């Protein structure tokens, strides 16, 4: 468990809360976007970023304006 | 190709999206400032840092307030 | 010493600001979770990440939901 | 102008705006924290974080609380 994966595994559970109601998803959508950012960043300094498992975060964001 | 330069892409695309709707950017400020400070700093680690490709959208968070 | 560690220990500072008050930590839940992802980052880039330095703050975080 | 110190420069200026305005500050408390996380973090990156920067914008999100 290198500690970039750690960090990356940290941001998506925290992905996952603010998302999991949509009621309060709406009302933090600069923060659900700043953890898909970190997420990517976080991913980049790994060498592991797959746009695809990016991609369905920015979608839910997308759905959620 | 790089992984930050992919990062950058989906920063500006969140921002974008935080942007397009001027009452959804006045409620979300924060998180469009902390998705431009992050767009300067992946693009430090990416080595390519254009000041002219951020502000832009300081400019239009200025607008917002 | 390390300037990683000072941003650590800033960091969670910040934290223990946004979660003194249960009414401001609801009110910031999206500022209180990238806070908890750069600690991750940030660890990871010192070297030192122990998951059991981040979940008291996450545990924290999904009390106030 | 290192790229670091470019960032650095542009995190300053959105945390100066967000806090221009009392009232627009305590809206977006979680946001300025983020903001002074990452300008701790780059600040480290470009090896010179000097704690004694950061400490005014500290105290000022505090007084806002």
């Amino acid at each position: 468990m290198s500690p970039y994966k750690k960090a990356i595994e940290i941001t998506k559970r925290l992905l996952e809360l603010l998302l999991s109601n949509p009621e309060l998803a709406k009302k933090n959508l600069g923060g659900i976007a700043t953890l898909i950012s970190l997420l990517a960043l976080i991913s980049a300094l790994d060498g592991t970023l797959d746009e695809k498992d990016i991609e369905p975060y920015i979608k839910k964001l997308e759905e959620s304006l």
